[PDB]
């Protein structure tokens, strides 16, 4: 869900709030998507957005009365490291594994403030 997601990027990332400075970011980072990424921060974002498509995919995720962006799953964030846990189901761990990426990768790219609030006609 996006409480965790947004739990796990402030795991990798201590100083930011996640919510707001990883919304509305290129043409990826934030609800939908589409184009080609502006960035590599945009380009995780891409990657994240493919991933929560493979997991609709998914048959265990097909019984789920939640989406990624809803259904809840369980972690830990220990010593800035972020541990998906044995105790998610199927659809919840491969949604984990999917944000845990995505906090991962945002962490190890540049942020360029110019792709914020990017206009959509560069998609
Ligand atoms: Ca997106
Ligand atoms: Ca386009
Ligand atoms: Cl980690």
């Amino acid at each position: 869900a996006l409480w965790q997601f947004n739990g796990m990027i402030k795991c990798k990332i201590p100083s930011s709030e996640p919510l707001l400075d990883f919304n509305n970011y290129g043409c990826y980072c934030g609800l939908g998507g589409s184009g080609t990424p502006v960035d590599d921060l945009d380009r995780c974002c891409q990657t994240n957005d493919n991933c929560y498509k493979q997991a609709k995919k998914l048959d265990s995720c097909k019984v789920l009365v939640d989406n990624p962006y809803t259904n809840n799953y369980s972690y830990s964030c220990s010593n800035n490291e972020i541990t998906c846990s044995s105790e998610n189901n199927a659809c919840e761990a491969f949604i984990c594994n999917c944000d845990r990426n995505a906090a991962i990768c945002f962490s190890k790219v540049p942020y360029n403030k110019e792709h914020k609030n990017l206009d959509k006609k560069n998609c």
